């Protein structure tokens, strides 16, 4: 049975909500992204109509085989009228093809879905500017002051200058970057670039990549392993035993790995800062954790949240226990009487 933070109430819609089997009024499914926790139950068999991006829409034809009469991809910062309501679809700063979602409801009533995003002083001059919000349905993946972690930009730059430097000292040396769905591709495209190579990797893993309308993509990866320096692998693969292994493949060309591992929030990140981050070294192999984030900060969020005064929050992620939840109300009730709402 689908949760009621799922439901848009006064519509036939639902958001993120395929692991329910078929849902009593629901005329039309929203997907916010393509990551497994959201789209979890959507497969070739379904039979709905689903509205969501156009990257989005790339990835569920090709990698979910969903039939394309199904697939209903909306541009974004656009009017749009579905089943008599009018929507927005806005960009939600997480993986590629990610979207917040606005509903007008008849009624009157403004509701914003953030589905998963990491909250930015830009968004404050989109389409949400011009009006007022009365329901926030919010990402509260990181809703604690403990949540602290670099810009984007400042994680790039460890890793590029990190890169750079290893592989300018042995040029005999191999970068290695994992990965387990999309999000996060900023990592090793900005390492490719300062090695003047192409990223390396599986068939399945390019044909994701191809989906994902990325200017001049055919320039930046490759399936051929042998002829690029920095390779992506799964996840799973990024500790000493699977880099040993992947290193054998490669058939003497290369005497030492540097990989990455980008991770959300890590403890570590309470004590140390980004120039300060030393890696796990084992022989000739060492691995770096990157706190390389998708999702909103403890203070990015109250930001965002203290600009847009929303009547009412609910929200959507740590709903599990009453210690979370009542954490969570606790820190919305001080940001209410901080800015006066
Ligand atoms: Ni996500």
């Amino acid at each position: 049975t689908c949760p009621f933070y799922k439901k848009i109430p006064g519509t036939g819609f639902t958001v993120d909500a395929f692991q329910y089997g078929v849902v009593e009024g629901c005329t039309a499914y929203f997907l916010t992204h393509f990551h497994s926790d959201h789209y979890a139950g959507l497969s070739k068999h379904f039979t709905f109509p689903v509205y969501c991006s156009e990257i989005t829409g790339n990835l569920l034809k090709n990698k979910l085989h969903v039939q394309e009469q199904y697939i209903h991809p909306l541009p974004l910062d656009t009017e749009c009228i579905v089943n008599g309501v009018k929507v927005v679809l806005l960009d939600a700063n997480h993986c590629p093809g990610a979207v917040m979602i606005l509903f007008y409801l008849p009624n009157g009533t403004v509701i914003l879905h953030t589905g998963d995003f990491r909250a930015d002083p830009s968004m404050e001059r989109s389409l949400l500017a011009d009006q007022k919000v009365h329901m926030l349905y919010l990402d509260t993946t990181y809703c604690s002051p403990e949540y602290t972690f670099p810009s984007q930009q400042e994680v790039i730059r460890f890793a590029i200058n990190t890169a750079f430097e290893a592989v300018t000292l042995n040029p005999h040396a191999l970068v290695v970057c994992g990965t387990y769905s999309i999000g996060k591709e900023k990592v090793f495209l900005a390492i490719a670039d300062v090695l003047g190579s192409k990223v390396g990797m599986s068939q399945e893993k390019y044909k994701t990549l191809q989906c994902l309308n990325i200017p001049e993509i055919n320039s930046l990866i490759t399936t051929d392993m042998c002829s690029s320096l920095v390779h992506l692998l799964p996840m799973m693969q990024i500790n000493f035993k699977g880099l040993q292994s992947h290193l054998k493949k490669c058939g003497g060309k290369y005497n030492q790995i540097l990989a990455f591992r980008p991770t959300g929030w890590t403890h570590s990140n309470k004590f140390t800062r980004i120039a300060d981050v030393i890696p796990q070294t084992k022989g000739n192999i060492s691995i770096y954790g990157i706190p390389y984030s998708e999702h909103s900060s403890y203070l990015e969020m109250k930001r965002f949240v203290q600009w847009l005064k929303p009547q009412k929050i609910i929200p959507t992620v740590n709903v599990g226990t009453w210690k979370s939840r009542s954490t969570m109300e606790k820190y919305f009730r001080e940001w209410k009487l901080e800015a006066g709402y």
